[PDB]
């Protein structure tokens, strides 16, 4: 019998309209529940009390076949190798006990045959019985979002090293090593209780505004409320493959109870809102949408044109007035999304977003990117599954903490190029790439843990910067990769480029690549008339590019110590013209 937890520090819920598919497509009306994970929880001095709380499970392009095209979706590998993505929130306010049961029939041996991913995050471990692990989560008021990973699951993806870039395979036979992960993977988000202040900040309740409260079902209408305030009570909710939500002037804020299940869409089409908010600890699901759902074609996939940068559906988007406006996102479950995660049109300056308690997942299609912070933004505690560019650092006044992210196979982890960019003042600390699956034979410019790629327009041509415009004053401090990845940095500059700092980059291991694919890149483009953009001077200014206590397998590399260059094992192929505008050094 289901139990759920109601009470002051522990809430969990359920769906009634579950339903076990690993095969296609959910009804309008049904939830899909985990194939190969049950999930419990109790406080921890109320061991005997656990309270059963859903496991959700996203698995590649939600089993449809592709309708509308047949190009290359990114979705290839992850569909034929049958991996899925499930996940399970709670809110806790006090240190629990989580049971996590393996379904398939497979045992393990010792809680050491469960591995926490990150694994700093040093959780007791029990072994209850030969399917059944108990976590300890202890309660932090940023709670905790990680992965749960049964030996038995793991299995390692390979590149076939065929043609140009090679392709993934589960075939290991004369192939090269790319990673080793959970097929079927179990996160957890163990999200704090909302109380006080907080609470009164992001859920509403009558006396915030006006309320929508909407029925379970198709909820196809919500370009018509004239409330304040949409509010999903726990539920599911269907807008269906063909249509998004394009919301009226008067609507300020969305809420998606814990528990709470929409398929679905948002898009704040007016900016006349000096306040906005996107908040709850509920799921919004892109499920329904075609890769690259196209607003312009009927939300069939998109036709006749090289791109849908601007008229794909997005899972949420906002329009920037030139006044001052804020933006609250949080609590949040962005799942399977088609196209793009988030979206800022208008006055990219004057639009600042406050991020917490956040999560991606099923980011199975390419070019679903994960957020962009515009200018004088913050975002903290927040999960990442994406297929393409992580983390946009587009935008000056922009501060990042504690981010977990499970990177596919596309693009680089953090990205701030494909454009000259004015960019000041950037901190991001706490990252952990837990995952990736960066796995490409030849040297692309879009790819690495941290990357500045060459220009969208015409990604092999050189002469697309700007010496007028500057990237300068980034800092990234603690980024932690886990098991086998490809390249540390390729840094294709299409604008001056200073004092770019990355303190504790480290890395467990480079993949079974060969070395000339793993290299990291510093090269400096010009304009069409030729003149070069400049990297600071970082010997001895220390104005260009710092890698401080950048490691791979806890060894740091040196300038000093004969271990950096690009045959070595720091793969530094940074250009000979710029060798006075980098270091790495031990603190």
């Amino acid at each position: 019998a289901i139990t759920t937890a109601d009470n002051g520090n522990l809430h969990t819920w359920w769906h009634d309209n579950a339903v076990f598919n690993t095969t296609g497509p959910t009804g309008n009306d049904e939830v899909r529940r985990s194939s190969f994970y049950d999930l419990q929880v109790a406080q921890e001095n109320q061991p005997d009390k656990a309270y059963d709380a859903f496991t959700y499970m996203s698995i590649p392009r939600s089993g449809k076949d592709k309708i509308g095209y047949t190009k290359e979706d990114g979705a290839e590998f992850s569909s034929q190798a049958g991996l899925t993505m499930s996940w399970s929130s709670f809110e806790y306010a006090k240190d629990v006990w989580v049971d996590v049961s393996l379904r398939t029939g497979q045992t393990i041996t010792s809680a050491d045959q469960v591995q926490i991913r990150p694994s700093s995050y040093n959780f007791e471990k029990q072994l209850v019985d030969a399917d059944t692990v108990k976590i300890k989560v202890p309660y932090s008021d940023a709670g905790y979002r990680f992965s749960v990973e049964f030996e038995p699951q793991l299995y390692t993806a390979y590149n076939d090293m065929s043609g140009d870039s090679g392709k993934l395979t589960t075939e290991a036979e004369g192939n090269r090593a790319i990673h080793t992960e959970p097929r079927n993977s179990m996160m957890i988000f163990a999200e704090p209780k909302l109380r006080g202040e907080q609470k009164e900040r992001l859920v509403p309740t009558e006396e915030s505004g006006s309320i929508h409260y909407p029925a379970e079902g198709e909820v196809t209408n919500l370009n018509a409320v004239t409330e304040e305030i949409i509010y999903f009570k726990p539920g599911t909710y269907s807008m269906g493959s063909d249509y998004h939500a394009v919301l009226p002037p008067n609507v300020k804020w969305v809420y998606l109870a814990p528990g709470a299940y929409v398929k679905g869409a948002f898009r704040f089409l007016h900016d006349n809102q000096s306040q906005y908010k996107v908040t709850g600890y509920g799921v919004l699901s892109g499920e329904q949408y075609v890769y690259e759902a196209d607003t312009n074609n009927n939300y069939n996939h998109l036709s006749g044109a090289s791109n849908c940068h601007s008229s794909c559906v997005k899972m949420l988007q906002f329009a920037s007035a030139d006044a001052e406006q804020k933006l609250d996102l949080q609590g949040v479950t962005v799942a399977e999304p088609p196209y793009h995660s988030f979206v800022v049109y208008g006055n990219e300056q004057t639009f600042h977003m406050n991020v917490e308690n956040y999560k991606q997942v099923g980011s199975w299609y390419w070019q679903t990117d994960g957020i962009e912070l515009y200018k004088g933004s913050t975002m903290k505690n927040t999960f990442f599954n994406a297929n393409d560019d992580v983390l946009k650092m587009y935008h000056s006044d922009v501060t990042i903490d504690n981010t977990v992210i499970w990177k596919n196979e596309n693009g680089p982890v953090i990205q701030w190029g494909w454009t000259p960019r004015n960019i000041d003042n950037v901190n991001v600390t706490n990252t952990t790439v837990i995952h990736n699956r960066m796995y490409w034979k030849d040297v692309k410019y879009n790819t690495c843990i941290l990357n500045s790629s060459s220009h969208w327009e015409d990604m092999g041509s050189t002469t697309k910067a700007d010496p007028n415009t500057t990237v300068k004053n980034m800092r990234f401090e603690n980024i932690t990769v886990e098991g086998m990845t490809n390249c540390a940095i390729r840094v294709y500059a299409l604008s001056d480029t200073e004092n770019i700092h990355v303190k504790n980059l480290n890395i467990d291991a480079w993949n079974g690549l060969d070395w000339t694919s793993q290299v990291s890149h510093l090269k400096r483009y010009t304009n069409p008339a030729g003149e070069k953009v400049t990297i600071g001077n970082e010997i001895p200014d220390g104005n260009g590019l710092a890698l401080e206590n950048y490691s791979v397998g806890g060894e740091v590399i040196e300038k000093t110590a004969d271990n950096w260059a690009d045959h070595q094992l720091g793969r530094i192929g940074f250009d000979g013209e710029n060798w006075n505008s980098w270091n790495a050094w031990r603190t």
